[PDB]
């Protein structure tokens, strides 16, 4: 049977129209906590991400730049996510493999979720994004109560600190 389990901040969506003109723009990576090893292993080394999502509604793609600080440096990746507009949600290949993620949002307007393997309580994760590179306390609070749908303590979240962005400055020029 079902095995997402859904709760008042983790509820999946088909994407619209709309949902691709809300998620256009630039976003920032705020946090994240994951069951799964790798995605763990990975994301705990991010010291700073943003990027820019550019729909193309007729081809069910997505239009990726990616600009991420760790190690102390800035890196970049562009790319093309597809879209599975009636699952809600978006997918990519990356480092050799494929990667699906829930589209999930909140009651602030402007933070988003990936739900990453939602269906697989050994691997369940969520990653939170704002429209800045920081957020309020009442914002973060939305993710936390996400979090707690996949039974994930606070203690295992992962977090950006912009002081350490590199790649803003380099951005344009
Ligand atoms: C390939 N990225 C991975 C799979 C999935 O979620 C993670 C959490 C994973 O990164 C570990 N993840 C991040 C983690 C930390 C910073 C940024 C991202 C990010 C972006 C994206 C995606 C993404 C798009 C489509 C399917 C799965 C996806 N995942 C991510 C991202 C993205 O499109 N822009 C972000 O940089």
């Amino acid at each position: 049977g079902p095995q997402i389990p859904l709760c008042a901040n983790l509820v999946p969506v088909p994407i619209t129209n709309a949902t691709l003109d809300r998620i256009t723009g630039k976003w920032f990576y705020i946090a994240s906590a994951f069951r799964n090893e790798e995605y763990n292993k990975s994301v705990q080394e991010i010291q700073a991400t943003f990027f820019y999502f550019t729909p193309n509604k007729t081809e069910d793609t997505i239009f990726l730049r990616e600009y991420q600080t760790r190690q102390n440096q800035c890196f970049y990746n562009s790319s093309y996510l597809n879209v599975q507009r009636e699952n809600g949600t978006v997918s990519r290949y990356e480092g050799g493999r494929e990667h699906v993620a829930h589209l999930l949002f909140l009651r602030d307007t402007k933070t988003l979720m990936f739900g990453s393997y939602l269906d697989d309580e050994k691997n369940w994760g969520l990653s939170f994004y704002a429209d800045k590179p920081e957020t309020t306390k009442e914002q973060l609070g939305e993710f936390y109560e996400a979090l707690d749908c996949l039974r994930i303590p606070r203690s295992d979240v992962m977090y950006t600190d912009w002081k350490k962005d590199k790649c803003e400055p380099l951005e344009k020029q």
